[PDB]
């Protein structure tokens, strides 16, 4: 298990524009194109992103390709960020990897917010932390997606995709 598969796991592989689970228009591996409810202006940043005229559709090369960069994109954006560095410095490589899949499904700004979870990790209060990473709209919306990161940050282990 890696970073990779476990995001991989998480948001699963679709060739063609999808919905999200917040309804936005998405393709790949979890690849956010707009937040916008044009379909035509997704395809526009799909075409973008990609470098040619898909209509909609990409291979699975260029779906791994998008998601290479949106995991670059995501560790990056950690690094970058005062309050998200010191905590991602502070942890092993496996609650690294569950703290990049936080950044990759909600982004830098929405995690950074998790100001009393991040205290907590950071403390190695990991059955705390747990607790509170729980306490949140993302637990609420997504449940059995936060409750295998929230157990990936708990055990540091990778118990919760193991079997998946
Ligand atoms: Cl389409």
């Amino acid at each position: 298990m890696n970073i990779f598969e476990m995001l991989r796991i998480d948001e699963g592989l679709r060739l063609k524009i999808y919905k999200d689970t917040e309804g936005y228009y998405t393709i790949g591996i979890g690849h956010l194109l707009t937040k916008s409810p044009s379909l035509n202006a997704a395809k526009s940043e799909l075409d973008k992103a990609i470098g040619r005229n898909t209509n909609g559709v990409i291979t699975k090369d260029e779906a791994e390709k998008l998601f290479n960069q949106d995991v670059d994109a995501a560790v990056r954006g950690i690094l970058r960020n005062a309050k998200l560095k010191p905590v991602y410095d502070s942890l092993d490589a496996v609650r690294r990897a569950a703290a990049i899949n936080m950044v990759f499904q909600m982004g830098e700004t929405g995690v950074a917010g998790f100001t009393n979870s991040l205290r907590m990790l950071q403390q190695k209060r990991w059955d705390e932390a747990a607790v509170n990473l729980a306490k949140s709209r993302w637990y609420n919306q997504t449940p059995n997606r936060a409750k295998r990161v929230i157990t990936t940050f708990r055990t540091g282990t990778w118990d919760a995709y193991k079997n998946l």
